[PDB]
């Protein structure tokens, strides 16, 4: 069978996968507060892509359709298509198009056209709120507050490309809530063919995130992004379809500099991480450490203290 | 180490030049012009060149401390790197990893944090990388934004590009005129190389977006060598090249066809037999597909 692997890429040369960003740093904490259900950066270890997971991080939060103005007012109605402009299909077995965001928030980005007969092109600043009753892209619509009331042409490619989140009121930090889902259909349903949620089960034990920061656009957000697997993680997983061999793969962490283990890892054939640690700890790593599989153990593997 | 390239499709990937996805394969003449990008560069054996770093969101990304030019609304970056430490101007690369590699009107979101307090911004900004003040490689850019008070000094702020502008069409960007990475101060050096076919009958393979257009009416089409996917393969397998040519077959899974060949290079770009400009039809599910190491003498079987 072939042998399982990860990338050899440090932390800082990987990408968030649910936004697209870089990552930043290792963290872990405490999840017992929160339903740990991401859709984007979901695959398991021999390359199934789950909930609303595609390969590529420059597509995450991105949008794409044709827009109609709400009445006469600065919010447009987008209509989505697929990436690539093709019709959208509603009856996929996904909780949503792939790549649509996983949690509640408003993201600020533009939104820009062109306008095939003649080449003319446009971009305004624009927020998707995630949290709003017209955020339905599961139904094939979402709902963009753009600064212009007039601007943009009906039946013209359009595409949001994401930049940030903001936040509103006085309580500061209150947005974006990176672990709670958006209601892909709106009021008119419940969310179908989702990812399951993730939980340390093991005692002492903790999810290990890939942490970044959001760009803020605006107020006081709330800007950590955590994801539980790089972009890089899934599409090499995705490739390679190493056959798993029990139903967690033992990671250490290794410096290049002194060949030493910086600390080891559960890695979960569904697709995410466990480590024994308690409490909140940015994780003090070297630059150039990376994980390397050593072998196949169980969910009861007792792993040496973070 | 046998030497592969990705299984990824087309439409899976990303462009090298542009933190956009792929959409397309098309190859045409390039004698009349200098094709010398230096993003998505790197060799077969993973060693990356130009200014090509390993991830795709990070490409014509700008961070820094911004000051306001005048009482304008144009500002200053004092460039640092990915993680906001210094960036070198006396390491042998021709600008910052990451920096545009054409002429034109980049336009985007200028974003900035207010450590103290957490407060945030964001103003509709452009840089234009055929400016004078385009001088990134001296460890600086200058932006136009939609602001003449909104930006603080000694804060984090970011550039994150979205697409393109023009005025005046379609005669900028010029996705292959490199900017003067120091402006009048000094010539581009530590250059990936210009590449260009060099077996009669054969033409460049080039992997091909659509950069978003945000004003007027620019030249979106972009260009590049290698899928960013492909940067990343190479660098993490670092398989040796056997020989200066990898012959790739370009296959159709849902019927094991092969639907064209191809030359890689080992110094990282393709090449098809083929004489015009033709925008290559590829089934949804179709890859390349290493196969074999050829000396220098291959004639390919016509694209
Ligand atoms: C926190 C600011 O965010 C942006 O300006 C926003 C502007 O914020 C105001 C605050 O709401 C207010 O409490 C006080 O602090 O003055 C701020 C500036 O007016 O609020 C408007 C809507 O009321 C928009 O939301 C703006 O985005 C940013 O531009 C500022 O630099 C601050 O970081
Ligand atoms: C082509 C338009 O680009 C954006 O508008 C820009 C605006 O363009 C105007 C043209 O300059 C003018 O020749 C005439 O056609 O009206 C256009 C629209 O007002 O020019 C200003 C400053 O010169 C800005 O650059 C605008 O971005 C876009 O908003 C429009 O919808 C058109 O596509």
């Amino acid at each position: 069978s072939k042998p399982f692997t990860v990338p050899i890429l440090t932390v800082e040369e990987m990408s968030n996968s649910r936004f697209p960003i870089p990552l930043e740093k290792l963290y872990t904490g405490p999840s017992s507060a929160f339903v740990v259900q991401p859709q984007n950066g979901r695959c398991t270890t021999d390359g199934v892509l789950l909930g609303t997971t595609q390969l590529s991080a420059v597509n995450i939060c991105n949008f794409r359709g044709d827009v109609t103005r709400v009445g006469i007012s600065h919010d447009y109605t987008m209509n989505l298509v697929s990436q690539n402009w093709n019709n959208y299909d509603p009856t996929e077995e996904i909780p949503a198009p792939l790549g649509t965001p996983d949690f509640v928030g408003k993201i600020q980005g533009l939104l820009t056209q062109t306008t095939r007969a003649d080449g003319s092109t446009r971009a305004h600043k624009a927020t998707v709120s995630t949290g709003s009753v017209h955020f339905t892209p599961k139904l094939g619509s979402v709902q963009f507050t753009t600064d212009t009331n007039n601007d943009f042409q009906t039946g013209q490619n359009t595409k949001f490309t994401p930049v940030g989140v903001i936040q509103d009121g006085d309580h500061h930090q209150n947005e974006p809530q990176q672990w709670v889902l958006p209601n892909y259909s709106g009021t008119s349903g419940h969310n179908v063919h989702l990812a399951p949620a993730v939980a340390p089960t093991f005692p002492g034990e903790q999810l290990l995130f890939f942490r970044s920061t959001m760009p803020g656009c605006s107020g006081y957000p709330n800007m950590n992004l955590d994801c539980l697997l790089p972009q890089e993680w899934v599409s090499h997983f995705y490739q390679e379809a190493a056959p798993a061999q029990s139903d967690v793969a033992l990671l250490r962490f290794v410096n290049p500099d002194t060949g030493r283990v910086l600390f080891e890892c559960k890695l979960h054939k569904s697709g995410y991480i466990t480590v024994a640690h308690t409490g909140p700890y940015d994780l003090v790593i070297p630059p150039n450490g990376y994980f390397r599989f050593d072998s196949w153990v169980n969910q009861f593997y007792t792993l040496a203290p973070m």
